């Protein structure tokens, strides 16, 4: 397989871990099991790409451990702990313990595995004395060797020993702040901000969502700004000053649907555009809202086990009233195209999915959620319903994307609906 094959392998091992009464958490809980492995780029499948039996199981175990989880969100001070521990029901940790340090600010525990990692390395070089230098010249010769060896693979890892001493470096909140968003660290984010002194809190979370929520932004940042958005206390300032960025409110929303940050985005359209001047006034454009549908729609197809709750959020953006006109706008024909005709073919596909067991309950939702979309789209422009119905099934034909079953004509499901919408 490519990396991206068994990087998805490796996420849906993991997700094996992940065993809850409410679907939403275990959906939830799967998808951050996807972003601590890594989706288009490493996360830490970097550290654990070829783990089998033990090694496997120590991580399977870690994460079916409750105490890991807050909500459905990974707990880092937690999974911290327990990535530094020597072993763990009898176990032994297979990880390299001075990076899980690091990289989960374990700062009780950085400069003791820092320690082993130094003594081991120092083995490479002669046991006497060496070149004639000093202990002390030695020992900050070796340090930095080492160090400039890990830095690698991530400044993350040259970031809390003193090169000169070899002590555990301490930071100011607000500069460790900016250096893990500079880092695009997660951890490190989490780690300062807890930190911070509580008058600094808001502006600095509100820098950090104003520099991350930009077109430009990668997998990376989406756990920041997830962060981040759910640490502000004044959504309603947020807003005013991210309205003011280009692009500001569609880069933000677009990173968390993109990385499946559904509840994020729900509570967002709840303060944002479920909130009753100009009563219409608009936070992000037409294209923008068609954009949110089709990333949603993307997302429900990579990520089954997250279909109900991609769904969920579909229909908010459908139903939210102050988007009534972008929802008519978004299902109206013009030049042979309307700007939904992949969100319906991708429902239809997830609809008729069944590579995981689905009751019958919850296909019957399924299909009624996409015979009223079909039905407003007909109520609207009755005049263009039939090419409306052509370029739904020529959506579905021109196109093989994932969780659609090879050598089958969905088209024909489609008109299964639109048969029943007309009786």
């Amino acid at each position: 397989p490519t990396q991206k094959e068994l990087r998805d392998t490796m996420s849906k091992k993991l997700q094996e871990a992940i065993k809850h009464p409410d679907p939403a958490v275990v959906a939830g809980r799967k998808s951050a099991i996807k972003r601590w492995v890594g989706v288009l780029q490493d996360n830490f499948m970097e550290h654990i790409k070829y783990f089998k039996g033990d090694k496997l199981k120590f991580l399977h175990n870690v994460f079916q451990d409750e105490g890991c989880w807050s909500g459905v969100r990974l707990d880092n001070a937690a999974l911290g702990q327990r990535f530094t521990e020597e072993k763990i029901g009898g176990i032994d940790n297979p990880l390299r313990k001075y990076e899980m340090a690091c990289s989960y600010c374990v700062v009780d525990k950085i400069h003791p595995l820092f320690q082993k990692r130094f003594e081991s390395y120092r083995n490479k070089f002669p046991p006497g004395a060496f070149d004639g230098k000093t202990e002390t010249e030695f020992g900050k010769y070796v340090r930095n060797s080492l160090l400039d060896s890990i830095k690698r693979k991530g400044p993350v890892f040259d970031f809390w020993i003193d090169r000169e001493s070899g002590e555990l470096k301490k930071y100011d909140a607000v500069e460790g702040f900016d250096s893990a968003v500079k880092f695009k660290w997660s951890e490190g984010v989490e780690y300062f901000y807890n930190h911070l002194k509580e008058e600094d809190k808001e502006k600095k979370l509100t820098e950090a969502i104003l520099a991350l929520s930009r077109v430009q932004s990668v997998e990376k940042d989406a756990p920041i700004l997830d962060f981040c958005v759910n640490k502000i206390v004044d959504k309603d300032t947020l807003l005013q000053k991210l309205s003011q960025k280009d692009k500001g409110v569609y880069s933000l929303f677009a990173e968390l649907i993109e990385s499946c940050f559904f509840d994020t985005v729900h509570d967002l359209v709840q303060c944002w555009c479920y909130k009753e001047g100009d009563h219409s006034e608009k936070i992000f454009s037409q294209r923008d809202y068609e954009l949110f549908l089709s990333s949603l729609s993307d997302t429900m197809l990579k990520n089954p086990e997250l279909s109900v709750q991609a769904r969920s959020l579909i229909m908010e953006f459908w139903e939210c009233g102050s988007l009534y006109q972008y929802r008519k706008a978004a299902v109206n024909t013009s030049n042979y195209t309307v700007p939904t005709s992949g969100v319906f073919a991708e429902l239809i596909v997830n609809w008729r999915r069944e590579d995981i067991y689905k009751t019958d309950e919850e296909k019957e939702i399924e299909k009624k959620e996409i015979l009223d979309m079909m039905s407003f789209a007909k109520d609207c422009f009755p005049e263009k319903f039939e090419l409306f119905k052509k370029l739904i099934i020529r959506d579905l034909r021109l196109c093989g994307r994932e969780g659609k079953r090879v050598n089958v004509d969905y088209g024909l499901f489609a008109e299964e609906l639109f048969s029943e919408l007309e009786k």
